[PDB]
């Protein structure tokens, strides 16, 4: 056991082809009600990790980096696509102009352990019980910070979990170097961001979860989940509710880096429900995120790509569905095909239909309106079984996407709507083991 004995090297080959077309209303366009290219690429990862056993089972070490290739790309693909590396090396310098190749090192810490307590230092991803997040490409994002944590089990009591991470730079995995954070102007700096959270696991599926973040002298963010399973019918039942809430310390609604007025929040509940091959998915959300933005974020600092921060409900369905007021279901199915001797392989789709949403409270917006969006989609997916190949993922996901507005997108007071959507995504995650 020790530094070498317990280490690894591992690495990923990552494949990425997407067409999203989406319906230009822009009031200028020569292509007026036109699906036209919002993304046309071909693009690759990969990556190499070596993670470190624990030298005197206390101090280890682990390096990860990738590399982005260009298959091809459109001249009307828009920028930056997540899986290429933006053309702006840093967070606060995108201007939405190019992708491109290039290496990333996106893994560089000490990590640490001391009886019941860990920690890792350096280049990180957020890995315990706060609500700090990475961005997820095929690769995550890298805070420059550290976090430090601790379990204790008591057993039949239970178990608890916690941990304190603080970060004062941050790169999405579109990006090759770290940039600091800042407010909604992009100049007024923030010197930190940190979260403070906890998980208890009661050992009978009940499992209590909460946390606290800041961005320096700007956000409070706030996380709690409550989940449980049970048998309905014979067949389990897993449920979960989940608050996600955010405040700026900016009361002035009409300042330019005020992006709330009071408490905003998104409430989920969710469901999950087997019965035979069928995994069945039923969720809602409702938002409130009043002032200037017009959305929730879970993440502290609003500018795209410049933090990110814990979002358990994902619904793979192009929108947020969180603009301030609005309200949406979505429902799923997944079907195992191995009774059709097709192990490893499923296919399903899913549907979101959402309403009463409202654009952002700046009086610059008319606030009469309300929205209504929905989306629908398919998926097919493949997880090699045997070989070499064991665990690797080949995924086609399909969505159309509908805003039932003329709005163009990004206007009209809903900062985060997009136009209607036909979005394509195939995708192969292959991992592999040196040693
Ligand atoms: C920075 C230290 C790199 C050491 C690599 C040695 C790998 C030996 O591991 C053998 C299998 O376990
Ligand atoms: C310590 C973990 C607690 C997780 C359970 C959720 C409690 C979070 O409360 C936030 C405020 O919620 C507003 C009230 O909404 C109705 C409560 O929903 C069901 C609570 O289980
Ligand atoms: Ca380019
Ligand atoms: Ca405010
Ligand atoms: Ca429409």
């Amino acid at each position: 056991a020790g530094f070498i004995d317990d280490s690894t090297l591992t690495g990923g080959i990552y494949y990425w082809q997407r067409e999203r077309d989406r319906k230009d209303l822009n009031p200028d366009s020569k292509d007026y009600n036109q699906y036209t290219t919002n993304l046309s690429h071909s693009t690759a990862n990969l990556s190499l990790d070596f993670a470190s056993g624990y030298a005197w089972d206390m101090f280890g070490l682990d390096v990860g980096a990738f590399t982005a290739i260009e298959l091809a790309e459109s001249s009307a693909s828009g920028h930056p696509n997540e899986i290429a590396f933006s053309s702006k090396n840093r967070t606060y310098d995108e201007d939405y102009s190019g992708d491109k190749g290039g290496v990333s090192l996106y893994k560089a810490a000490a990590k640490f352990k001391y009886g019941p307590v860990w920690a890792r230092a350096g280049y990180i991803q957020p890995s315990g019980q706060t609500l700090l997040a990475p961005h997820w490409s095929f690769m995550p994002g890298t805070y420059q910070g550290a976090e430090a944590g601790a379990k204790f089990d008591y057993g039949d009591a239970g178990a608890l979990s916690f941990s304190y991470m603080w970060a004062d730079k941050y790169k999405a995995p579109w990006h090759i170097e770290v940039d600091d954070f800042r407010q909604n102007d992009k100049k007024t700096r923030v010197s930190y961001l940190h979260s403070l959270g906890a998980k208890y696991d009661f050992k009978n599926d009940l499992v209590l979860e909460a946390a606290f973040g800041q961005a320096q002298g700007y956000v409070n963010q706030y996380f709690t989940k409550a989940s449980y399973k049970f048998d309905v019918l014979g067949n389990p039942l897993t449920t979960s509710y989940q608050f996600y809430g955010a405040e700026d310390r900016i009361s002035d609604k009409n300042d330019p880096n005020s992006i709330y007025d009071g408490l905003a929040w998104l409430q989920a509940l969710t469901f999950g429900y087997t019965t035979g091959q069928f995994n069945w998915r039923l969720e809602g959300t409702m938002v409130k995120a009043e002032g200037n933005q017009g959305f929730f974020l879970q993440r502290m600092t609003p500018t795209y790509a410049s933090s990110n921060g814990r979002l358990d409900v994902w619904w793979d369905n192009r929108s947020d569905f969180n603009a301030n007021g609005e309200k949406a279901v979505y429902a799923g199915v997944m079907y195992d095909l191995s009774n059709w001797n097709l192990p490893g392989m499923a296919v399903g789709g899913s549907y979101v239909y959402a309403w009463d949403a409202k654009p952002s409270t700046n009086p610059i917006y008319d606030q009469s309106q309300r929205l209504k969006e929905s989306a629908w989609s398919l998926d097919a997916m493949y997880t090699i079984q045997e070989g070499r190949a064991k665990g690797t993922l080949i995924k086609l996901h399909y969505t159309q996407y509908d805003n039932h507005t003329n709005i163009p997108s990004w206007g009209g007071g809903y900062g985060n709507i997009f136009q209607d959507e036909k979005d394509v995504k195939f995708m192969v995650i292959a991992p592999f083991t040196i040693f």
